[PDB]
């Protein structure tokens, strides 16, 4: 009925294990994109797992490290860390490809794509509001948290490959930004503002909202490339 | 009158706003400086922004990561960042770049670099205090504090310039120190000595002293080149 | 008399100082034998003493980072700290080089690299014990820690590179996995597995069992080469 009655139930959907497994199977697609990682998988199995687990946990990785807590403490979540583990096992090890086949076809690829922005969006708005918990004031902590939960791996990716045996250092996403790097960045921007109590808007609504915003960006281009 | 009323009264100038101007003043010069520097503030300003952060406040990110704190603990501080914000835009963006040539007028930038050691002094005794404050008989996490103080960014200077997109791993400020970095290694040994008691000597005449040496060898060194 | 006497004694031996002695002289042992090593003591002596204290302590630097505590909170222990010091003065400055002569002797060497292992044991299950009392099912936090632990600065010898001013990104520990990196990473399994209490056996008498395994494989490992 009402649309802020409708942004609460949108905004407190339960991510796991649903939506955090759309986030890993998103997540774990792209690793296999990258150059020599199926080769990696079958010579350095352990490697190619820990390449894994950073696409998929390296949102909280890069949170707690910027906040002086354990840069690990989210792996004490098991079922999480297991489902993970096994959404990297069948994308690399499924029997005939099979999983890799039924998740990359595209009507079924987009609609992980829209569900990992779910997900992308509640962690921005988690960091937002977990930095100023500490901080009430800490504007520029609450940005940087907010931005690396919504980035992930992308603002270690020079680290990423270097566990990975690669090299890089004439590029990085703060020099280049790609766009979810950038669409993070202004995400954090607006939730800040609304912890400020600057910008005029529910939360639940300012969720919503930007959801929309990245379902439809990230969908469009998923489905044009 | 007294030479011990003097230096209590040099040891405990406020360093803000005016101090820590002439800061971030001479760090952000010596970024401009530094290759590329000015087409990346046009091409990624962003990026920009941030290694001017990195050259104002490396010194309390090195020292919180050291104790094992918060790395950006320090950005809580926004009259500061925002201070350190504007002196980077000034110098870069100034229209005409008068900024920038009012700064750099020999006269006028030799009092930022002495009003810059003034700063570098007090924060090296900073460091060895609030080690020790956690430490009682921590000398040698006295010293790395004390260290990362007053050197500052040059001691991840590596990855400095990997933001940058630069990468020039054949030598370091450990492997070569600059005399910057020398100086403050032996400030944090003489500041951990009198936090002993094994160095016969007031805390504020250490801080007068140390800190003309300072002034003395930068402005020289300054002014020559 | 009984197995399960002798175990506890075994596993209860003080390993400061003469065991960790032993772990100081074999680690520095191999920081000499690097390319470079004794050329950097001679013009960079202080990044000299920091690469050995890298060798010496790495494995508290690593359980600490990875545990969101101080990373050189370990360089609170002077004692250590001085000790491991002392080694690398004597090995790499010692008058006729005698000190690297009388622990170089093969038999000499076999000894320390026997008292070597013990150490690297108790670590790993230390660490298991201590990411344990902070996370109780933190199974992957457990593993984690116990394997830094046993492997040390194996683990960051990109950067240990690095201070020396090398740079070779093409491989690292954890994409072609040393024996002892492996096996710490077999020891971390088993601990864990003990302190889920999944296995049955004693923890005094896995650590007996397991550090007579590394005794054999590293003795013999070093007697052949
Ligand atoms: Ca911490
Ligand atoms: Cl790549
Ligand atoms: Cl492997
Ligand atoms: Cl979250
Ligand atoms: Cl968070
Ligand atoms: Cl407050
Ligand atoms: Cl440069
Ligand atoms: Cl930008
Ligand atoms: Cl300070
Ligand atoms: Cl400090
Ligand atoms: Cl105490
Ligand atoms: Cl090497
Ligand atoms: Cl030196
Ligand atoms: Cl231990
Ligand atoms: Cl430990
Ligand atoms: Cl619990």
């Amino acid at each position: 009925l009402q649309l802020g009655e409708l942004a609460a139930a949108f905004a407190s959907v339960p991510v796991f294990p649903l939506f955090d497994a759309a986030y890993f199977i998103v997540s774990v697609l792209y690793l296999k994109y990258e150059p020599g990682a199926v080769e990696m998988s079958r010579k350095s199995p352990f490697a190619s797992w820990l390449c894994a687990m950073l696409h998929c946990f390296g949102s909280y990785i890069l949170a707690d490290l910027l906040l002086g807590e354990s840069p690990i403490h989210y792996f004490s979540n098991n079922s999480s860390v297991i489902l993970a583990t096994a959404v990297w096992y069948l994308i690399f090890f499924c029997p005939m490809n099979l999983f890799y086949k039924c998740v990359s076809f595209l009507p079924v690829k987009l609609i992980f794509v829209a569900m990992k922005e779910v997900v992308r969006v509640r962690k921005i708005a988690a960091g937002v509001h977990h930095a100023h918990h500490q901080y009430h004031h800490g504007w520029f902590i609450m940005m940087a948290t907010g931005w690396v939960k919504g980035s992930g791996v992308a603002l270690m990716s020079n680290f990423e490959q270097l566990l990975r045996g690669v090299w890089r250092p004439e590029t990085n996403e703060i020099l280049h930004m790609s766009f979810p790097t950038k669409a993070s960045l202004y995400g954090t921007v607006l939730f800040t503002l609304q912890q400020t109590h600057w910008l005029p808007v529910s939360e639940a609504n300012l969720v919503f909202f930007f959801t929309m915003f990245m379902i439809v960006c990230k969908v469009f281009m998923t489905a044009t490339h």
